[PDB]
């Protein structure tokens, strides 16, 4: 069983190929503090038996959020929570990461179950571009916006380091700040920063390269992208390959393969495993390190993407709100003796 | 869906008839302290969506214990992780319960996974007849022992009511103190305690009276017994229901059905709801409302017993140590929309 086998990044093994992918809470508190909320929500997973743990989209200034319940690493306040909630998942077992990221044109909408609906704060991006009706439009950035942006995420990563998680991964995808940057759907700037793909990916390649300084090289940088936007004319798995290969020269250990949520109004081919296609060719087209993840919520599925070398880990969302011990039934149905807690020895 | 449907008790209403059986962690401290792992432990079910949760047996006095690292209530030293255990169930949207207990002569045993064996403690029981080989040969009660123990049922009460637990459940089952006076494979007494049937019952029905006094009639008493011994001449069926006809009488608002762990030499015909039987005709033959538990795993079977008035309550105890979240996955595998904490609606 190879979902169960451990897997060397960097100098860090985790001890399977199993990963809570992040997913946003939306129950910090409205500095952006670990709250009780994920203290409980975190650690349920660890013990359920992921390697790893990524942390959500932690935000790395205010106008970076997602809604005003983010989770924050912009000050030495978010610093003792952070600590804390690295703690409780290491002590639970699993590797304990974080997810930097910055909402950039889609920050500032209400949670999901308050209705959903922007409110109107001042976002960035790259282009005067609103995401959808109703939304802001975005102020461009200009040299000194971008510096000051790829400095918060320098300063995010080093304080992320200091709580102690040991994988960062940075939020490039879903229509996000660098998200945006890549498709040109959203970015229509003819400067530097648009027009080319070389110009397009130039900015994210700053940022990312900046990170991989301060973090170092026996601890794994992730990137997560949407490898396709799924609208006419904009960013493709042939731009994926190109913008892979240079995150893999430039250090990267591994890229999480999403996609979408650049704009609304497209057609996603939703099935299990539709975004497997997009780690397989960059695993195997670039050689570098990728994880799949999308609507894989079955221990055969994950296998069996893992046996066809179409990824290196799997990342779970959805299946671990619901079913958060999945690995540990997991490895059962996959003939694996699965190590659980020795009070839960019983009902397995 | 009646699994879904709200039960009342006393003036106490459970939202739906899915209960947390209790189920020692060997997790204590060394002088029953709460600890870190049943403040994770148990909150986790509660957000499962588990109308009741039943902390484990809880030890009235140090020589009941199980184990050395089992919870206990029998000073007020206990009282304030007991009262935040409380807390957390309550707040994670379950009725917070507990269950009180002697050992008896099973007392002072290693932890399941260090062994399991008995550590040579100075236990009591009925009669001097020792549970197994390497077991010390209990001491036999006195009537100065038996009230002894009685009050720290009653004050153990007390304290679990003073912590904010809002269900009380007496362990007379499963060979430990009370389930050893009912059954005659393990009570030889000549005196008022022993011989007969009403002899037999009489102290047990002392503690459950004495409890019942200092627990309000708004709420719930339940007593968990075992209904048969599975032993030539033991304890059986029509003794189950002569013994539950005095609880009824007496005020026990409902019993919870199990069977087994008087002596070890026995065939136990173990098969899912191999319990059910026994929950059944008490609650058809006594009209005593009762809580059925034993290899129940499945949604379909849970109500299924519950449509057949096999019970009113269903138990889960090993299913919910690998599968937490079995109550909302459960919900809908019966056609009820399920209440899921808002963080989690996009898993469902
Ligand atoms: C409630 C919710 C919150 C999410 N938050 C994030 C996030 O903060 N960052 C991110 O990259 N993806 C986020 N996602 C996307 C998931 O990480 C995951 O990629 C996606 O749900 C597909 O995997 P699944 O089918 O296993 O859920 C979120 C998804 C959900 C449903
Ligand atoms: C690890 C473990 C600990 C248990 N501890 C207790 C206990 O403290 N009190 C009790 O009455 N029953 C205890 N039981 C029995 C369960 O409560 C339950 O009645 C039994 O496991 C059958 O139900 P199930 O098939 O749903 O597990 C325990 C069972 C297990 C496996």
């Amino acid at each position: 069983a190879l979902l169960f086998t451990p897997l060397e990044l960097g100098g860090l093994r985790l001890k399977n190929r199993l990963a809570m992918s992040p997913m946003d809470q939306y129950s910090a508190t409205l500095e952006g503090e670990v709250t009780d909320w994920h203290l409980l929500h975190y650690p349920t997973r660890a013990l359920g038996g992921v390697g790893l743990i990524l942390v959500e989209a932690t935000a790395v200034e205010p106008l970076g959020r997602t809604s005003p319940y983010d989770l924050g690493i912009w000050s030495e306040d978010h610093l003792p929570g952070l600590k804390e909630l690295a703690r409780r998942i290491r002590e639970a077992g699993a590797v304990p990461g974080i997810q930097l990221a910055h909402a950039g044109r889609k920050a500032g909408t209400a949670r999901p179950w308050e209705g959903g609906k922007p409110l109107g704060w001042r976002v960035v991006g790259p282009s005067p571009i609103p995401f959808d009706e109703g939304y802001p439009v975005p102020e461009p950035l200009d040299e000194a916006g971008m510096e000051r942006i790829l400095q918060a995420f320098v300063e995010g990563a080093r304080r992320a380091l200091r709580a102690g998680f040991q994988v960062i991964e940075l939020h490039m995808a879903h229509g996000y700040l660098l998200s945006s940057f890549l498709s040109p759907l959203s970015n229509q700037r003819t400067d530097a920063y648009g027009g080319s793909l070389e110009n397009r990916m130039r900015f994210p390649l700053q940022v990312a390269q900046a990170v991989r300084e301060v973090v170092p090289r026996e601890l794994p940088l992730f990137v997560r992208v949407s490898a396709t936007d799924w609208g006419e004319g904009g960013w493709s798995l042939e731009d994926t390959l190109a913008f892979a290969r240079r995150l893999k020269e430039l250090g990267v250990d591994l890229l999480d393969c999403s996609s979408g949520g650049v704009v609304l109004r497209v057609r996603i081919p939703l099935a299990p495993g539709f975004q497997v296609p997009f780690a397989d060719a960059v695993r195997k087209r670039v050689g570098l390190r990728t994880g799949a993840v999308g609507l894989i919520t079955t221990p055969e599925q994950a296998e069996t993407l893992l046996q066809a070398g179409s990824a290196d880990l799997v990342l779970l969302g959805r299946v671990l709100l619901r079913d958060p011990y999945f690995p540990l039934r997991a490895a059962k149905a996959l003939g694996v003796a699965p190590e659980v807690p020795p009070q839960y020895q019983r009902g397995f």
